[PDB]
């Protein structure tokens, strides 16, 4: 029900979509062709920008299946997209396989985007946890 | 209070359990014996299947403590278990240590499973973020 | 609005803070000087302890930007801080770059802490998912 406004910065890519109604995330595609040699990383453009609602957070997870099979991961997983970030979502892909290079083609699914509420907690410093109402 | 129906596909393993009432996750065990050489990964069976409620998501995190001490991690962390996935939870374990192999014994805790609500957002494409009601 | 009681175990470090009102996390600093050689990891002290509310969970994510640029990651990401954990938050940093060492200085931002609600689900074992009220 909650709406996620999304802009296809690169109109040549398919609009991300939820494969199944209950799926936690939507796959993001790569806007560029990139080849990751064993152990190497790259900041890859997804060609999309989103407006995560205040009080929520966008999270970029690596995909399972073949992606995991070949050792594709994300350096800063879970990628954190803040409510105020309106820029292009980029994925810090990293090939965790010791010998087999990973070839990323433009249009390839490289990650999945989830949206969850986040507790924008107010940090209150205390000398110790022996505080009433902790 | 929310219920998580779980099936022990492998009855020989202990039923996952929450060590402490407030703990975010429950440890999942390995149904198989596997030895991860430095830098190598493996898709390991947990011997369990769960029914994550619609509107929620199951998340598989690496464990802290000794697991972290030896460099055990998860390729696609956080492992994403969708509300519709009723299959066996498998963990893409990876030994991130450069020289010390990691031996996983059947019955060993290999990860922890958390359950959180997820915002099944409806993506609405827009030409730009200069939209009323964004 | 939700309060997060925090103790600066090391008073010499800045109190973690939310850079922007809607930011999902607050940066945690390193209380120690540490140099991570390529592929090596270390359990680094943040000099802070927090009281995550019951029903919630603290999550430690790697930071984006330069941190990702140099290949700094977290072995057990997302770091899971349970509601009952009142000890010092430590970050299992790992240099995922193959050749460039990462130098962590005392006072350097090494990760970000988020707080989210977590479903403290009650696991109910079932022989199969063909259960009424699943």
């Amino acid at each position: 029900s909650t709406t996620l406004a999304i802009v296809r910065l690169d109109p040549g890519l398919p609009l991300p979509s939820r494969a199944h109604d209950g799926d936690a995330g939507v796959d993001l595609y790569s806007a560029e062709d990139v080849e990751l040699a064993p152990g190497r990383r790259a900041l890859v453009r997804t060609g999309v920008a989103v407006a995560v609602p205040f009080g929520m957070v966008g999270l970029v997870h690596p995909r399972s299946g073949l992606a995991t099979r070949v050792g594709l991961s994300i350096v800063n997983s879970p990628g954190t997209i803040d409510a105020g970030y309106r820029g292009e979502i980029k994925v810090a892909l990293i090939n965790l396989d010791p010998a087999a290079p990973i070839v990323v083609h433009r249009g390839d699914r490289i990650a999945q985007l989830l949206v969850q509420r986040v507790e924008l907690v107010e940090l209150v410093e205390v000398s110790s946890f022996d505080e009433a109402g902790l």
